[PDB]
């Protein structure tokens, strides 16, 4: 298993759900790799001073560097995670639909289609909500994983 964190610029909220999701793997002892990209991120896009701020006090330390999600990853990956349907059909038009393996963020926990708060540009307070409602889902997404690490 090995997880792909997606949305348009990578550092809106991947790598949060990133490091999030490797401490909640490392409580429940799953067995992992969890990564992040986006669709227009560049290699020298960086976790903004507010999302490794929220995980600072989380007491998990971000430190991401973005890169743009390309075939290579997608194919190394055995889960693609995207924040929105505008963004699995984006990978779908760089992939050549190689779509089945994307799930929206919401969708992969509860069946439909949704996104977490998009805290991008906000202050740490919005960071601090996102972080909050970004834990539940993943504890949820643990519980969804430990059914067959998928």
């Amino acid at each position: 298993m090995d997880i792909i964190f997606v949305c348009t610029g990578n550092t809106c909220r991947s790598p949060m759900a990133e490091a999030l999701f490797k401490s909640i793997a490392e409580r429940e002892g799953l067995n992992v790799n969890v990564r992040s990209a986006g669709v227009f991120a560049s290699p020298n896009g960086k976790a903004t001073p507010h999302a490794v701020e929220a995980l600072f006090e989380k007491h998990i330390a971000l430190n991401h560097v973005s890169s743009p999600l390309t075939e290579e990853l997608m194919e190394s990956a055995d889960l693609v995670l995207a924040m929105t349907h505008q963004h699995k059909q984006i990978i779908a038009s760089q992939f050549g639909r190689y779509r089945d393996k994307v799930f929206t963020l919401k969708e992969y926990v509860t069946g439909s289609h949704g996104d977490v708060l998009d805290p991008f540009g906000g202050s740490i307070d919005i960071y601090k909500q996102t972080r909050d409602e970004l834990e539940e889902l993943l504890r949820q997404l643990a519980k969804q994983l430990k059914k067959d690490r998928r």
